[PDB]
């Protein structure tokens, strides 16, 4: 992951099993604060989207091939799914989705660091962005844990 | 007709008498969650009006009259009210909720069994639709109780 | 210090809840040239009885209050009367109703007027003045509908 | 398997076709009290029958059907009888042509659900349950206007 | 060229539509019968209307450099309209065919100003004038449909 | 002016006459501040007109007689018009506003105690959001011309 | 007179006018569908807009609206065909310039007549729908490779 | 070159801006600070009370200009005459605590509410009396609903 | 694919992997007509996020559990994922499109089927409504490659 | 027609000159009134913006081919741009822009005498609509400066 | 460590609060020719002054710290000073006092940006550049009313 | 900041001729494709207006003095104009407007070196912004002509 394209497609499978764990969460979501917390997911899945657009779009128009299979997204993601289960308590939820954001917040920093040392600076701002957002997104999520965000 | 006109007059009267329960729960709730349950019985209430209008129409076109006082409604009902209590903890006054659903969703399928014997298609799409939104918010409450739906 | 503001706003919780039932008896059984802009304006005038219904039990919960919130506590303590419905009503006669309702409603927004500046209730008094000035506005339209003059 | 849908779909091709004719006539040849409310209410029918048109004309391609598309088509094979538009007819007597062509398109949506609600095809079949239970809607909302029951 | 007729008929047109305006507004307030609920507001689409071409002809006369009359007194004085007291007696058919009434004076007034302005080069009144007519003259044939009648024109 | 109706009625003629004013002052206005005040008189009239149907609808409820002439406005009115003329100054052109709505605000004033005494509530508040937005305009026509208020 | 039986004529024919282009929506097939199948409603709309602009100035000059299909088929001079899929979308778009050819056509004949007569009003009707329906024939033209040729 | 004088419905409204301008920026603390099951529903809901006291500031900072008043137009000012105490933001505080120091606040302003409807209903003032009167039923209908949410009667 | 719940679960999977193949679609698209094509896959994109959220939560509410897991959507979907290719004619993704969706109608129709006979009437008329939207993109698409539906 | 073609080109050149000095009159823009009249230079952008699609437009659907270069738009122009000056009164920049409407009005009756010599109602209406637009901004920027319209 | 990130963040929120009562200042006690245009602009710079506390306030709990929150510690804070209402201050000083707020904000904006790029905080770094960016561009258009060059 | 104000100004004259350039290939744009292509030449018209808006701005801004005249927007800009012409195929129009966005993208490079080299953040970001969207925009079209973006 030392080029510009390369973390981008890392993006590309990483936003794609993110969401698929934020749709685990939002389907199987049960406890207090339900109501307010699994419609979040949808923003929180809407937000994912837009990232995965921003990130692919980049790629292809700087010559790349975004990985476009499950099989792919999969295999290159650093993040790891679970079965679904109801049981999961509604606390356990919102601390994995803290803990799937850490890790694009940690990937977006990565491709902020590797687009700058290339000169690549849309490419830049594209992390920045989403960087951005998805560290505030984990101050709410934590404040609601009753919690510091701990970036 | 004079089974489907029977069942949309008791849809009249039972959804009449589910409004006033729900807007009970609007006014006496009180508990953590009160903010985002508050609203949310007043979108549960413009709903049941919705269906309401739906039934008591269709009752109306096909040549038979809507129960249109309170004595009538109240007494075909079959949910029984009591009287308003603050005391009612929030979680049991979203399971009092649940309760009226599950009702008016073995109410639909009745409607729905009904009007498919009589042959009445257009009635029988109006309890279908609104039964499986009843039966969704079913779903949702009993997952903010950390609950299966047991539809 | 508030009881009798409250006992008027529960009154108006009660009355507005059986007249809104009217309502949408009329708005059902209603037949007769006039229907399809008064069948619909039954329920815009649904709609606001509704508005008041809101802030006249937001305002009891409010003080301390406890609203009636079952048909049969509307049914018991409004004022007001219900009937079967019958189409068989002329389309004039379903709009004489509403006035009558509606006058009735003023009636007791303007007690619901006197009873909270009495009490120095000076929120509860505005909520009544607003319901009034809209229903007699109401009042003056029906009437002009059927030919007559207001006469509040 | 598929026959009897295609061609009750391409039925309603013509028979709203004409439909929307006729209501085109009643809106433009209307005189009497009652025309500013039923004037433009047909403008709000004629939109709707031209949505019928466009769900029922694209299902029948799609099932791979070739609706009628000429003005000798939809006459030749609409059940639908038309005059030429005379302005002294009555608005009373315009609204219950409306509610006779209302009928029509109620008993033949009626039929289009009848040969696709097992057998045939079930896309088609709610196209049709839709557009009978609005239909009816209306029929009751016209008789209720000229004082009488729906009459289903 | 003089555009002098031109300016005299857009300013006839401001005292007309402006005493129009005020007999709309009677009619609008002192409606009873069956069909107020329908014709009560449409008196107000009337008057937003008429207020249109109010605006669009005086800032025409402003910009051709006239001089808009500007006090009832002058409406009053010049328009060819006349005004009678508020009745709440008068049925709705009658007010009906008094709207028609205006309406009719008011097509008259702007084919005159169509005529004028074409006959002065002024393209530019010459549409506002058209304009105004065929709203006018559409709205006369609904309300005289309304009657049970042909619009007459 | 006696009543309720008579007040009521006594501002249909000076809001018919006001705005009769503010279309002159629109109409002739020349000078800088030309395109701010130019639509801000067309803004002016809508409130007046504003005022003019609640005014007059309330005295159609109250069983009066609104003025509905000219001539009945021109009479009846305290206000007096003279002719448009293009040399008046824009400075001249607003305090001539002033003025208008000083008297305005005068005759509310006069409206909310005639009412008020007659125990007419609904008159009373009527006058009473009338006479509140007349004074802030008022307010901001004063401060345009460098001066305070001065109610 | 005049006036009116053209307003007429044009009642017929924008009615066709609708149908041929209803059937070139139906049965089209080939690449740009996805942008001429949705453009022909939009057109569609347009010709609904012009029926209604002059049917009502025709009624409100005291005369009497051809509204039936018989009498729309037999007064226009447009001529309806059998629909079939087998057309190709240039030859599909070239059927929709000759019917607007048709109409832009009939719209001056409307705009000189309503001239001779006086009925200013009526003129501006067939003025303003001319303007349009050219503007079409130059972009329908443009996507067949062709200059408008008005 | 001096404070502004100490003082009438002039009187109350420019009391009114410096509480309401206090009362902003307790909330907004509030709004910072705020951790703990329901901050996701009570966060952004405290951005609808800030946007609703500015709101209220504008009615009663304009009519007190209007009357020929000057009202408060410093930080010291609104800080010094304000009859709130703010105290130094904390991350430690409970959502219950957080929703009770809201609730203190607004009634505190409803009380002051009423007392610039007794003076101006008192002086004649019947604009700056309905200004009172309407900012002081909204503020008592949040105070319903944040008791609620607390379990409690409205205690008004 | 035996009961209502059986069905819903294997549209989770099979609507998953098509959203996957529609996003390669949209990334690798190039020829004449992109500019229309390669938006829709956007729209088309969002119509299968709306089965998914319809079909899902229907098997939620009636007591199942959504593979929610990539790995379970590969491994289930009857739909077969290959590398994305530039180099691939806008004809010929098109027909990829086609192909993919006369699966996904296909599927729907057994939904129907399966539900209707369960008496699930709130399943069958999910499944309907997809049905149709579905059935009308096929005639879209093989109308702009020159054929008739085929259904 | 030759006459029509050839006026609508002519404006197809002036509307982009006076669309440039309009954008120096924006952008070196300093003094009182300012802030108002910054941005309506913008509305007049627009509007020009607007009569210049309406005529090129009409231009090709008539056989001709617009200028659709710089070189031909100032060459063809009558209009005279010179460079752009900060030192420039507001009132002064009213009145250039005042100068270049009077241009426009007067092309604009020309193009509407040229098209109705030759029967071209169509085009003849286009110029009747911007040229009545086009003078009452006349109106209101003289007034603005204090004067008549003086057409 | 991003103790310098912070530290200009939590000035930001002290100079933004005293800023917003500068504003506020100014748009109360304007008088003169110009109110009716500048009096209003003052509540859009005042949303888009918020908008920046937001942006700031946020992005500094986001990253550990603490924001000032009591209007003694933004005074105390910061480096703006504060004088007492006159009416009697003519537009174009009103105006000019607006300037030398926005030159202070975009200089300090600048400081921020600067340190944040120091420390490699590159979405603080942003927040500031946007920031400095509108208004940089106030600046310009308040110069310009003033009759004069921006001078940044 | 000499090198950042000449840059933009730069950027102003090159942008006003590509507007030019896209207009003409609008105009007289002709064959398949045209119904899509021809209104997308005024997004891509009104996207350059933007970018044309925010440069000039921020040119005057700094201090500098934007060029305001088409003779020094045509003497300044390294783009040339021909004669339009009808006859160029549509995919050669597509061609062109690639080629004038190469130049755009090549010249917002540069103002982000000369802007970043004088550290003129704000002016930094204007140039990444829109290169970033320029960029995209070659992908499409490039996409459309069945070819890679080739940055
Ligand atoms: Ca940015
Ligand atoms: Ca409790
Ligand atoms: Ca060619
Ligand atoms: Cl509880
Ligand atoms: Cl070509």
């Amino acid at each position: 992951l030392a080029d510009s394209k390369a973390v981008l497609n890392q993006a590309v499978a990483d936003l794609s099993v993110a969401h698929s764990i934020l749709h685990q969460v939002h389907w199987y979501m049960r406890g207090r604060g339900f109501m307010i917390w699994h419609p979040k997911m949808d923003e929180y899945m809407e937000e994912i989207d837009g990232y995965l657009a921003e990130m692919s779009e980049r790629l292809i128009t700087l010559g790349g091939a975004p990985f476009s299979t499950l099989k792919e997204f999969s295999e290159n993601s650093q993040l790891k799914e679970v079965l679904g289960d109801y049981n999961v308590t509604i606390e356990e939820q919102l601390a994995r989705v803290v803990e799937v954001f850490r890790y694009l917040a940690a990937l977006f920093q990565k491709g902020f660091d590797v687009s700058d040392e290339e000169g690549d600076s849309v490419t830049n701002d594209i992390f920045n962005v989403a960087k951005a957002s998805i560290e505030k997104h984990i101050w709410m999520l934590q404040a609601e844990l009753g919690q510091a965000p701990k970036l």
